[PDB]
């Protein structure tokens, strides 16, 4: 189960990754989550990534390819893996193809989760995360019982630094410009599958399960 989840910022990649990883027991490899964890602890990966992440720009290829190479080399990826938000450039895609061909693997599906830009803007600006447990909420789409507070543990919710409207707009632009060529690269291999991300979370997952259960 060698899978990539691709989509504009906000499309639900992390939401579906958690589902796939829970059901199929394959590692969750999210470059965004890896950068963010590094930035929080101020490691040298974090420091180098931070300026790009704050600006809504893509971290440079070599760095990104590096953390993915290191991650794939671990023994938990022998049965499959879920790459969430990588690749994001055609250079990353070609690098990955090379890494996997040496590992005697190929990508089985690249899943493009499609959502209109107005709802993406709303998803990102309204997302809130628990500072205690990391549970994600949304102001309108899945609100806590008490505003600003986690249902599970009473912890105070926070907003990511890049989820403000200005930086969301830049993120959408930056990622949309990369997208057509990346889609084409995978469509030419005929491994690209498009899923309508405007469905509820379980119905999106059900559409993914209809293909992934074959692996
Ligand atoms: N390969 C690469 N190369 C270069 N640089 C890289 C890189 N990868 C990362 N980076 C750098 O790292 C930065 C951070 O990347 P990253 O952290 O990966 O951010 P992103 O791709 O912009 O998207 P998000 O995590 O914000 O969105 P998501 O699609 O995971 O949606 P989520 O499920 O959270 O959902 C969003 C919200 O919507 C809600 N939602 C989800 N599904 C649904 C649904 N079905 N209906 C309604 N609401 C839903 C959720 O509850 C939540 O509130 C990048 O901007 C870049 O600088
Ligand atoms: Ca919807
Ligand atoms: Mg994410
Ligand atoms: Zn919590």
């Amino acid at each position: 189960m060698n899978i990539v989840l691709m989509g504009l910022p906000g499309a639900g990649k992390g939401t579906q990754a958690e589902r796939i990883v829970a059901k199929y027991g394959i590692p969750h490899i999210s470059t965004g989550d890896m950068f963010r964890a590094a930035m929080k602890e101020e490691t040298p990966l974090g420091l180098e990534a931070k300026s790009y992440i704050d600006k809504g720009e893509l971290v440079p290829d070599e760095v990104t390819i590096g953390i993915v190479r290191e991650r794939l080399s671990k023994s938990d990826c022998e049965r499959g893996f879920l790459l969430d938000g990588f690749p994001r450039t055609v250079a990353q895609a070609e690098a990955l193809e090379e890494i996997l061909e040496e590992m005697g693997r190929k990508l089985e599906y690249v899943i493009h989760i499609e959502v209109r830009q107005e709802e993406l803007m709303e998803r990102l600006t309204g997302r809130r995360i628990c500072s205690v447990c990391g549970t994600t909420y949304h102001l309108v789409f899945n609100p806590p019982k008490t505003p600003g507070i986690c249902d599970k543990d009473g912890g105070e919710l926070y907003q990511r630094a890049d989820d403000n409207e200005e930086t969301v707009a830049k993120r959408l632009e930056v990622n949309m410009k990369q997208m057509a060529p990346l889609l084409a690269f995978y469509d030419s291999k005929e491994v690209l599958v498009n899923v309508n991300g405007q469905q509820d979370m379980e119905k999106v997952f059900k559409d993914l399960r209809e293909i992934l259960q074959g692996l």
